[PDB]
């Protein structure tokens, strides 16, 4: 397989920045979704689900074709809970008919990182809506009751490195577990709809407690009423992802602008881009746009 980016035809970057501005002011208007945490965490997450099914070794999932829009992905046991992203996107979409679903998906997640004052996330366009036939069989996406080692070898078949995939998991300081859509619960902070490094100070700094939760799953919990899945407390019993770690508990710059480095590469997988297409676009927030 072959993606080839298409811009959606006549649009250019203030076409895009109005997408951006409606997913923002709707952010900031359903604030009370989930005990007020807002529909910032469960957008980066959809985004990293509808991108974490690809495969480097034949190009098929990915973000390009927008296949979570059938029923085989939107109904995968591990998408459990992201029907409320959809849902919040879906008038945005209505609104703004003429842009593609991975397109819509994928902005959505760099919306949210950038309203919850996270890092500048480059965007490109160009995602080409494909058929039913192209969606992914359910299965790719990674289970929360493994190791390092696993961590490690999932993360290769994204080609997503050491560093990468330690900045990546840093999302984890935003939003929290749900016991009815994953089998876990609690959350991984106390800030958890503003974009920090906190993952990884809890990580470093709490007193943590495995234990066995309602569903019967182990998670580790900590006395401040924090939890950190298996797949989390991993990174701190493996060396070379507690450098990591640890670099980025001591320095929130870094953290910033190697997540958005890799957040970046993880949502234009599989995509070809032409060099006559548009470079990565930055969008404005909000508040730089005084709006
Ligand atoms: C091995 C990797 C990963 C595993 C096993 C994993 C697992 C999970 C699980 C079990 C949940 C809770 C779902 C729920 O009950 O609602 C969750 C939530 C979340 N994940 Fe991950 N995760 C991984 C990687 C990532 C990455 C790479 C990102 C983003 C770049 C990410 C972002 C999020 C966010 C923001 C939430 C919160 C959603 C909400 O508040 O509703 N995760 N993750």
């Amino acid at each position: 397989l072959v993606h080839v980016a298409s811009v959606e035809k006549g649009r250019s970057y203030e076409d895009f920045q109005k997408v951006y501005n409606a997913i923002a002011l709707k952010l900031r208007e359903d604030d009370e979704y989930d005990n007020y945490i807002g529909y910032g965490p469960v957008l980066v997450r959809l985004a990293w689900h509808i991108s974490g099914t690809w495969d480097k070794h034949d190009n098929t999932g990915g973000s390009y074709g927008g296949t979570y829009r059938f029923k085989k992905e939107f109904n995968d046991p591990s998408n459990a809970g992201l029907q409320n992203g959809f849902k919040f996107l879906e008038p945005i979409h209505k609104e703004f008919p003429w842009i593609s679903s991975g397109d819509l998906f994928s902005l959505g997640g760099v919306t949210a990182v950038q309203e919850m004052q996270g890092p500048k996330i480059p965007w490109r366009c160009g995602r080409v809506d494909t058929p039913e036939d192209t969606t992914p069989d359910n299965g790719r996406l990674p289970d929360a009751d493994k190791d390092a080692g696993y961590v490690r070898t999932f993360f290769q078949r994204l080609n997503m490195n050491d560093r990468e995939v330690v900045a990546l998991k840093g999302a984890h300081a935003l939003g929290k577990t749900h016991l009815k859509n994953s089998g876990y619960e609690g959350p991984w902070g106390a800030a958890n709809n503003v974009f920090t490094n906190e993952f990884y100070l809890n990580l470093l700094n709490e007193d943590w407690k495995l234990e066995k939760n309602d569903a019967n799953n182990e998670q580790w919990d900590s006395k401040s009423g924090y939890m950190m899945l298996p797949t989390d407390y991993s990174l701190i019993q493996d060396p070379k992802y507690l450098s990591i770690v640890k670099e980025y508990a001591n320095d929130q710059d870094k953290f910033f602008k190697d997540f958005s480095k890799a957040f970046e590469k993880l949502l234009e997988n599989g995509i070809t881009f032409p060099k006559d297409a548009p470079s990565p676009f930055i969008f404005k927030t909000l508040e730089e746009q005084g709006l």
